[PDB]
């Protein structure tokens, strides 16, 4: 049996290698109908369902490139039938639940979920809350575990685990998820643990590296956009955690790879720092005090003309408010990021066939906007601060007023 299912694996690369299709998204959902039957039915036999849930993501992930890319009727509802068939393999493999194996497969699931997030948005929608209806017939057990798997001695588990649980946030609408981890202790443990992403940084592979890479984005995502139990176990304390780093840094690629991560923390911090704020507006006494202890590291993660020399100017000393505003209005800038995403969906469209004018025209009134404002920015340069300093990132009125109260 072993060599008939390994004899399948190698058969099925071949065959998603010769469809880089409707046929091979077929041949998915006839080996899911073989394997479901299988898996619910029994408890080797894990190796087996964390192979079938690689194929599934190997065929998944082609299906949402397929998607991305887009019979435009009829392939909505083989989708949509295909979804339904893969919720209710999702749900066997956990009451079948090996573990490390689900926690792949179901981290890639969540992944999925994330990518899908009119009628294709009420689709999403309806399929998340469904996918919320459908971890609430699992119940509370799944969470412990999924959280135990976290802190284990299997270190692709682990990772998968983490990377589960990023996606159950990322799809829950009601926050129960967020309540049930503070109630289990995860987060304390994720101080160590987040000690512990820094420890995994620093010790399938090509899964777990996606994976990391969706994790990055969301924080990303955080970033530019739970609070309450984060600092009521110590932020504080695993913040000192990325000042080591810094510290380790000042003392090569090592250093960048710590600032990096210092960056990685501060963008956090600031998360949790905003939401507070309208409940618990002393953590902004927390903002001001050792958040900014930093020097040059800082200014070194902050950045990485005239508004350039404002953020050095404000990375000398005072406050690290400035910078925010300076990388904020870099951002506004790089309206290209549009551009380039038009360049990528023309390339796709001809890729297609074997239409970028929206993304040239956003690209360049973009450039036309940044050099004006940014030059108003410099007169700005050459004359409550921070609100003044996001307006500037959205004159001398408020100029002058900023020039009379600095």
């Amino acid at each position: 049996l072993e060599s008939w299912r390994q004899l399948v694996e190698i058969i099925l690369t071949a065959c998603p290698q010769d469809l880089i299709t409707e046929h091979r998204q077929l041949i998915i959902r006839d080996l899911l109908q073989d394997l479901h039957v299988k898996i619910l039915d029994d408890d080797e036999l894990m190796p087996i369902v964390a192979g079938a849930v690689f194929t599934l993501t190997a065929h998944l992930s082609q299906s949402v490139r397929t998607e991305l890319k887009q019979t435009e009727n009829i392939s909505a509802g083989f989708a949509s039938i295909g979804d339904s068939s893969l919720h209710m393999i999702l749900r066997n493999l956990l009451e079948f639940i090996g573990f490390q194996r689900v926690r792949a497969h179901l981290y890639g699931s969540l992944l999925y979920y994330l990518q899908i997030a009119t009628a294709p948005e009420d689709v999403f929608s309806k399929l998340q809350r469904d996918n919320l209806s459908i971890f609430e017939s699992y119940g509370t057990a799944l969470m412990e575990v999924v959280c135990r798997d976290a802190c284990d001695g299997h270190d692709i588990g682990r990772m998968l685990a983490l990377a589960l649980l990023d996606r159950i946030v990322s799809v829950d609408r009601q926050q129960q998820w967020l309540l049930y981890l503070s109630n289990s202790g995860y987060l304390k443990v994720l101080v160590d643990s987040l000690a512990e992403d820094d420890v995994v940084l620093r010790n399938p592979l090509l899964k777990a590296l996606y994976i990391y890479e969706s994790k990055m984005a969301f924080l990303t995502r955080v970033a530019k956009s739970g609070a309450i139990e984060l600092l009521r176990s110590g932020v504080i304390v695993r913040l000192a955690q990325c000042q080591v780093y810094d510290m380790r840094p000042e003392t090569p690629a090592p250093v960048e790879r710590y600032r990096q991560i210092l960056l990685p923390a501060l963008q956090i911090c600031q998360l949790i720092l905003t939401s507070s704020t309208a409940q618990h507006l002393q953590a902004a006494g927390q903002v001001l005090q050792f958040l900014v202890a930093h020097s040059d590291t800082i200014q070194a993660i902050l950045r990485s003309m005239m508004e350039l020399q404002g953020h050095i100017g404000r990375f000398q000393r005072q406050c690290l408010a400035l910078l925010n505003r300076f990388g904020g209005s870099d951002r506004l800038r790089q309206l290209s990021l549009q551009d380039d995403s038009s360049r990528l969906d023309g390339v796709s469209k001809k890729d297609d066939m074997e239409s970028l004018g929206v993304v040239i025209h956003l690209l360049k009134q973009s450039a036309n906007n940044f050099f004006t404002y940014y030059d108003i920015h410099r007169q700005s340069v050459g004359k409550d601060e921070i609100k003044e300093l996001c307006q500037s990132e959205m004159k001398i009125s408020t100029t002058q007023k900023y020039g009379l109260a600095r």
